[PDB]
């Protein structure tokens, strides 16, 4: 129905959100990750390094929490798919939304 059709795009919204949420945490990975490489080469003394790699290591304990949410994001979103499904011409939230799974399944 309509109703559940303008809760698919709120679904479908939070999905992607959460996937710019994941794809901002793994920049920060990997932006933290060479930082540590940086300073190895670099020489730094290990307080200095240690401290980084405790940056790095909490960067990198985002990740696995986030794909929990988007994981969650992604089935809250699946359910309401199928709940559609059951009924049903698919129209551009419908694509928007499958699109997304797809997206969010890359993950």
């Amino acid at each position: 129905h309509m109703a559940t059709i303008r809760n698919l795009k709120i679904k479908t919204s939070t999905c992607k959100r959460i996937v710019k949420e994941l794809h901002s945490y793994e920049k920060e990975v990997e932006r933290e990750a060479a930082k540590t490489a940086d300073m190895k080469d670099k020489g730094a003394d290990p307080y200095d390094l240690k401290q980084q790699e405790n940056v790095l290591g909490e960067s990198r304990m985002m990740i696995p929490d986030c794909h929990k949410r988007l994981e969650s994001a992604l089935a809250d979103l699946k359910s309401t798919l199928a709940e559609l499904e059951e009924t049903e011409k698919e129209g551009p939230e419908i694509e928007d939304a499958k699109k997304t799974v797809a997206d969010v399944e890359k993950q």
